[PDB]
């Protein structure tokens, strides 16, 4: 019943002129209608990329603030969000948390207010790879859904995306197996923690190093719900990953 | 030197209320002998410049220190002049203060703005506990050292002095006491740089300023100019404009 879902993280990347090429080349491929596919791009582009994109295409802002409006230079809030025609955030990408430092407490806070203003949350979480090493993958995770959770009123707009700080951005994709783990054990702590509904319902996307070559052995774990992408979004692959079926 | 008033809008606004502030800003005459810059949310940066009349510059309330990459949520001087804008506020309080940015990141951001053609408003200050500590000289020299060990050329610079200080602290900052520091800065600029630099370079006051205020601190010798804060998103932005006048 859940349906697919392929979101496209631009990251630090692009102008208008290499966007429009890689928005152009979205609309032509006319998506199919059974994956939900979602385009994060950069803050000053989200106005930009929404005016381009085909509306089938959802929009996401990369990052939020907690607030609708304040003392805060060089922020945004999910009414700015809004108001530029997006309806998605990303919240807790590991960037966000392990180079400019953004606590599990600030990300909690952050995906409150964003549901409160009515707008969607990609929530990311995953561990390090010395936490991976040292075999608490499981509690780390768990750690950082449960601060999620706890400022969640309504799932049907919140989608989970693991990414293993490891695989992001390094080449290293996570393994099938590697990924189904991880998404089988989160798939039960919402069954145990929230509700059966909740566990069923909710989408749970794998990110880091997804690439087109990769993305078809991936999507057919039944517990991996889609993808959230870095940089093959910003290469004509992605249009293969939002078809990985 | 050509007097600079800036207006930080903040975290603050939406397209129509800011239209309307805009609408305001095109109809005021804005005096030939006052450099303006408006600072809008980083979302509404393109927005912005495509309302606002030429003879008001745009600025991006932040930067990252690197034309492209892995770093969600950011945005790189490229991007900030592809949308037109032709300054960036760096080390503003509030990123130096709430999101922890150092000076080494500060002074790194200053050198990849200014070679990729931005003007940049450095923003400079000490807090109240360095204040009360006797060492206001200190802490604002290695601030302005930071910054210019980052810079070559000082023609596309304007100095912030934010009296942190005397935020919500109920100390006193009076016109005598911003030029005092003003005085400072010039004098560090003399010795560290040259005779021009000191005299072409214009250090402006990030303290509280209103209509009824501005004219007593802009007519402080070492006074340039003003970065406004919440009075930037109203009509008594203009009397400001106007405080030379
Ligand atoms: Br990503
Ligand atoms: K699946
Ligand atoms: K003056
Ligand atoms: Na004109």
């Amino acid at each position: 019943s859940r349906k697919f879902f392929v979101g496209g993280n631009w990251k630090m990347n692009g102008r208008k002129q290499s966007l429009g090429e890689l928005i152009g080349t979205l609309n032509a491929a006319k998506v199919p209608a059974d994956t939900e596919v979602v385009c994060a791009p950069p803050t000053a582009y989200i106005d930009f990329a929404r005016q381009k994109l085909d509306p089938k295409i959802a929009v996401a802002a990369q990052n939020c603030y907690k607030v609708t409006n304040g003392a805060f230079t060089g922020e945004i809030s999910p009414g700015m969000i809004k108001d530029c025609g997006a309806t998605w955030v990303v919240l807790g990408h590991s960037e966000r948390r392990h180079v400019f430092g953004e606590s599990d407490e600030l990300i909690g806070q952050k995906v409150a207010h964003a549901l409160a203003e009515g707008l969607g949350v990609i929530a990311c979480i995953g561990e390090k790879l010395d936490e991976r090493e040292a075999g608490i993958t499981e509690k780390v995770v768990f750690e950082q859904t449960k601060v999620i959770a706890d400022n969640v009123k309504d799932w049907s707009k919140v989608v989970l995306a693991y990414e293993p700080v490891w695989a992001v951005g390094t080449g290293k994709t996570a393994t099938p197996q590697q990924a189904q783990e991880v998404h089988e054990k989160l798939r039960g702590w919402l069954k145990s923690n929230v509700s059966d509904a909740v566990a069923q319902s909710t989408r749970i996307i794998y990110g880091g190093s997804v690439t087109g070559a990769t993305c078809k052995e991936l999507a057919s774990q039944p517990d991996v719900d889609g993808f959230l992408v870095g940089g093959a979004s910003l290469k004509p692959e992605f249009v293969d990953i939002i078809n990985a079926k």
